[PDB]
């Protein structure tokens, strides 16, 4: 059941391939490249699936030259290099036990420069965004986009690599809210701070505490049905539902049991004749000048070139929650 759909998700992300290789999706000013194939390659060489670990790997050799002088990856070329997209190709590498290589220390460096006093970690740095947000001298302030991002300081702090560790770590405990969850400055969903930050934290010792919390929320967050519901995707969304798993996961021994099942069954029962799961990978395009998108309540949708600042958009293709969930039924299996 569950092994048969993660076989069914596998020959789906496979037969998404472009020809040479790499893995495209989202929408907001033509599709993600180097992002979404790291992204989707890490979770394949994950896979107990030969022909899942040959394609990341081959993914790997893809991004390596991609690297820009600066030491980082992007969205696409038509964005500034980021250090979210850059942590996700250095986690192919640590998958891989290729981040020895020369080519991860500028991007190390890379990610050093994105860390705050505070510990968190910002999507972007000023001066090597520069160019890039020049081009739009309509925006007031790009202080959002280069402040601290709790969901990008999740995802980095799981390196092994990572410069300052100790730091980013503190500051990544210091943001989890005393109800166990993580905030997310690009996501609607905070599953996806808290399973990033729980799987991060169990590879660093004194953050137990926080992961225990933090599975408790999320065996909270599933329902009956293995659900987890959200306003876009009442009926369930599979990118919320996978990540409230994977939250659940990193508690202690026998903790969620009950709850890793029913969200497991519920991916099982909801995948698509195709493979995928339904687009659920809702990520919000917060406004450069803004600190603080909980608080707004003016999204557009789906928004592109111009309208995609402002805008909640989903992973057009499902490649995003498609992996997402497979890292989740993977995790259930184990």
């Amino acid at each position: 059941d569950e092994a048969s759909a993660v076989r069914r998700g596998v020959d789906f992300l496979l037969d998404r391939r472009e020809a040479d290789g790499r893995w495209v999706d989202y929408d907001l000013l033509g599709p993600s490249d180097d992002w979404i194939t790291a992204y989707v390659a890490g979770v394949l060489v994950q896979l107990p699936h030969e022909a899942a670990g040959r394609a990341g790997r081959a993914a790997m050799d893809l991004l390596v030259p991609e690297q820009h002088d600066n030491g980082g990856w992007n969205y696409s070329e038509v964005a500034p290099e980021d250090a979210d997209s850059t942590g996700w190709v250095l986690r192919l590498a640590e998958l891989l036990g290729r981040s020895g290589e020369p080519w991860a220390r500028p991007g190390w460096e890379f990610l050093a420069r994105h860390v705050h006093d505070d510990g968190l970690v910002s999507t972007y740095v000023p001066d090597l965004a520069k160019a890039a947000f020049d081009r739009y001298p309509v925006v007031p302030s790009w202080d959002g986009w280069c402040g601290g991002h709790v969901c990008v300081t999740a995802a980095v702090a799981g390196l092994a690599g990572l410069p300052r560790r100790e730091h980013v770590v503190n500051g990544l405990l210091r943001a989890q809210r005393p109800t166990g969850e993580w905030p997310a400055y690009w996501w609607i969903d905070p599953e996806l701070s808290t399973a990033l930050a729980v799987e991060s934290l169990a590879t660093v010792p004194g953050t137990e505490p926080a992961r225990a919390a933090a599975a408790r929320w999320a065996a909270g967050r599933i329902g009956a049905d293995g659900a987890v519901t959200t306003h876009l995707h009442p009926e369930g969304s599979p990118f919320a539902t996978a990540l409230a798993l994977r939250a659940v996961a990193q508690g202690e021994p026998g903790f969620g049991d009950a709850q890793i099942r029913a969200a497991a069954g519920w991916l099982t029962r909801h995948q698509r004749p195709d493979g995928s799961w339904t687009p659920s990978a809702r990520l919000r395009m917060v406004l450069p000048w803004e600190t603080d998108p909980d608080s707004y309540e003016d999204w557009t949708f789906d928004g592109v070139g111009r309208a995609c600042l402002g805008t909640i958009a989903r992973d057009t293709f499902g490649l995003h929650t498609t992996a997402t969930v497979l890292q989740a039924l993977r995790t259930a299996a184990t």
